[PDB]
C-alpha cells in the first residue's frame, strides 16, 4: 500500500504526526478529509508537503496570499504536494511521485491555513 488516510478536525488537529513512504512506490497518495462542522474560512485544512528548509517559508508567504489562493503563494516551487484546502464535509487526495523525495533530506508535511501549522505538522520519511 503506497497511500495514507489523514484527518484534520475542528480541534485544529492532524490525527498523525509521522508518515512513511515505502520507497519502492512509484507514486504515494494522500487522502485528506474533514470529520468536523466547522466552515472552510474558519477551520479549513489542507495538507502541504516541503523541505523542512522551506516550511516556514511556505507557511508565512502562505498567510500573505490568504483564504483566497488556499493558504499558498501559487506555483510556490517549494510545495513538492499539497491538496486543495477543504472544509466540514469535504475531501481531497493528492498524489505524487516518490522520485520527488530524495534520501538525507528532511520532510515536513503541514496545514498551511492561517496559524494552523504550529499545532498541525509532522515528518514524512522514506523507509
Ligand atoms: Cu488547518
Amino acid at each position: 500500500e503506497c497511500s495514507v488516510d489523514i484527518q484534520g478536525n475542528d480541534q485544529m488537529q492532524f490525527n498523525t504526526n509521522a508518515i512513511t513512504v515505502d520507497k519502492s512506490c512509484k507514486q504515494f497518495t494522500v487522502n485528506l478529509s474533514h470529520p468536523g462542522n466547522l466552515p472552510k474560512n474558519v477551520m479549513g485544512h489542507n495538507w502541504v508537503l516541503s523541505t523542512a528548509a522551506d516550511m516556514q517559508g511556505v507557511v508565512t508567504d502562505g498567510m500573505a496570499s490568504g483564504l483566497d489562493k488556499d493558504y499558498l503563494k501559487p506555483d510556490d516551487s517549494r510545495v513538492i504536494a499539497h491538496t486543495k484546502l477543504i472544509g466540514s464535509g469535504e475531501k481531497d487526495s493528492v498524489t505524487f511521485d516518490v522520485s520527488k523525495l530524495k534520501e538525507g533530506e528532511q520532510y515536513m508535511f503541514f496545514c498551511a491555513a492561517a496559524a494552523h501549522a504550529a499545532a498541525m505538522k509532522g515528518t514524512l520519511t522514506l523507509k
